[PDB]
């Protein structure tokens, strides 16, 4: 069973829930770092959907229907009793992208990925080649999906 | 009534967990080896995960109930740059660390939890810590029950 919703012209509806999807790594970019600006600010927190692992964890490879979504949130301190670093604050926004070979056939990878206005907002913003799949496709380690920073996905896999 | 997600030997110590990465993840921070002298407590990056069921009833009560578990991944940074910009990037997993709330099985301790440290993925269980390893700092600092809940915004947003 697939967890997106989509409308008919094939754009995401904002996902809900997708905390209780399964969690593949996390990363940061603190503005600090970035010219005070990361372009992804600030702490990439990285769920697939659960049916789409469990098809990894069987083939070491993305299903059709794959939904992966990227949740952003601040620092919200750089100290903490456990010592010097980066810890989380508020959560920023999401991003998206969808693996179908029959919605998106023309798109690399069958890959459509997809901005968020606000939380608030009903759906997704199909983005074109040159604002997202091509430095995916230029740099992730697996078909677009930059697998070199999880964990969790490297040691499931067959 | 859910399920129990931790398993007990007969001292009523935790074994080690798994499938935990299937568990709801909570928030995740970094205390990288080189903004603490080339020696992190606790390296470096930290993904952590609540049971589902102790979730389940979170999303309920925005408290932690008897039979929680609380698992703490850690990793390796692996990168410093990448084509998203600056900052840290995970590698490989370096261990875990767990504490468990029951106040029938962990009457005097601190919160009714039970700290856990663990000598390898291979091992049978864990080793139950003293109060002033882990339950003396948590105690001081942390938001919420003994959980530094001011680091997990999945859980803030899932209180009612
Ligand atoms: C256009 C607005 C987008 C959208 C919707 C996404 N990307 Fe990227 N991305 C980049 C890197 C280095 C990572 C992994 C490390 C990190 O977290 O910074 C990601 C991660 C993602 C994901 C998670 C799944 C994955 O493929 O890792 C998603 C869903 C995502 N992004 C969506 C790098 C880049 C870029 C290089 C400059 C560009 C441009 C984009 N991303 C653009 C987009
Ligand atoms: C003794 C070896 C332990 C064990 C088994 C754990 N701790 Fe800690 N802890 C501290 C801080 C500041 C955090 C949150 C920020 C961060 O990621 O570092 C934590 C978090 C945890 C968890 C996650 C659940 C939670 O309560 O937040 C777990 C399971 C965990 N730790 C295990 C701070 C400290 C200390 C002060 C220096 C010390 C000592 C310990 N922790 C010791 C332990």
């Amino acid at each position: 069973l697939n967890y997106g919703s989509f409308t008919k012209e094939h754009v995401l509806l904002t996902p809900k829930g997708y905390r209780e999807w399964v969690f593949i790594g996390a990363s940061v970019t603190p503005n600090e770092l970035n010219d005070d600006k990361a372009a992804f600010p600030e702490f990439h927190n990285v769920y697939i959907d659960p049916t789409s692992w469990g098809h990894w964890k069987k083939t070491g490879e993305f299903r059709d229907g794959t939904v992966i979504v990227l949740e952003l949130a601040g620092v919200g301190s750089k100290a903490s009793p456990s010592g010097n670093g980066y810890f989380p604050g508020e959560f920023n926004g999401i991003e998206a992208m969808v693996k179908d070979s029959k919605r998106y056939p023309e798109r690399p990878g069958n890959w459509a990925f997809f901005g968020f206005e606000s939380y608030e907002a009903k759906q997704g913003i199909i983005q074109t080649d040159e604002t997202c799949a091509a430095c995916h496709k230029e740099h992730a380690a697996h078909d677009m999906v930059f697998t070199q920073f999880y964990p969790v996905l490297r040691a499931g896999k067959p």
